[PDB]
């Protein structure tokens, strides 16, 4: 069926293996290998399209930047995450981005920004912030929590019809 | 009477020395040495006080962050200016903003974002981003034309207020 290469992209300690974990076997993971990087796959039917998502669980050295190469050239849409109570995951969402369109050659690549951890009760990054920052850059902005799984699903099927959109439009 | 040290930052050709310039002795300038960097100054009235505006005109490689050093730890406020026929000056506001709250230990310094050269008829930054932006980061944006004039002085007096009301608020 339909194939979207998805890529997780953000700083260490967001909750990006959290995430992606959540969605692909339904549990919360704690400690969870912060160098370990490798490939995820599920079959789900979104929007009634039955398809394959192919993620890619980014970890390692790489200065905000292309951890995984030949799945970021390749990648058809990321996941943009920070944590909602760790302000600096959230200043270097700028960085991310600019590499992502840097590899693309375009500020159009289907992306979307995911505030995770939102079940904390406490907060450095607020709501209204992340969205205007969204707003900004033209993507969505979706609150999640890996832990009591809220928003995991909406935000990686928000960015898979991103990507719908994006192959509809050259038509 | 008051003294306030505001810096003018920004990537090369978007128009710092020209809204400079124009603040201070009236008059459009084109073809202005991109090297020098210097600083200059204009007693004012802003809303009634009686002040002394000492600006530092940035120039010279920097790799976006402290151009002038003795004048970014020591300036009261800044005014980060991009061309809006130039999304690249435009994606790098960004560094510039994280450089100055590098050095003030703060992200919290005065600033104000500047949309220059509005005369032009073209644009590949939009208002609504820009503003967007400037909403995410708390800071007023105002769009200027060092041309045809409109918008400099709102724009270094609306810096002038930020660092006002900034002084008062420790009370
Ligand atoms: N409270 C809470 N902790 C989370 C959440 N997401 C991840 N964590 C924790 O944050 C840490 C980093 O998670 P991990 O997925 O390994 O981070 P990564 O470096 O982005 O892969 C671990 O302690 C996770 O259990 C979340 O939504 N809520
Ligand atoms: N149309 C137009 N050109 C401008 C405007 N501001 C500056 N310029 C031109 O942009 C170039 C760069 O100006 P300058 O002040 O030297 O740029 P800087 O590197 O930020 O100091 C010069 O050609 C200026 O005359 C503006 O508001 N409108
Ligand atoms: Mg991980
Ligand atoms: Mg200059």
């Amino acid at each position: 069926m339909t194939e979207y290469k998805l890529v997780v992209v953000g700083a260490v300690g967001v909750g990006k293996s959290a995430l992606t974990i959540q969605l692909i076997q339904n549990h919360f993971v704690d400690e969870y290998d912060p160098t370990i990087e490798d490939s995820y796959r599920k079959q789900v039917v979104i929007d009634g399209e039955t398809c394959l998502l192919d993620i890619l669980d980014t970890a390692g050295q790489e200065e905000y930047s292309a951890m995984r190469d030949q799945y970021m050239r390749t990648g058809e849409g990321f996941l943009c995450v920070f944590a909602i109570n760790n302000t600096k995951s959230f200043e270097d969402i700028h960085q991310y981005r600019e590499q992502i369109k840097r590899v693309k050659d375009s500020d159009d690549v289907p992306m979307v920004l995911v505030g995770n951890k939102c079940d904390l009760a406490a907060r450095t990054v607020e709501s209204r912030q992340a969205q205007d920052l969204a707003r900004s850059y033209g993507i969505p902005y979706i609150e999640t929590s890996a832990k009591t799984r809220q928003g995991v699903e909406d935000a990686f099927y928000t960015l898979v019809r991103e990507i719908r959109q994006h192959k509809l439009r050259k038509l």
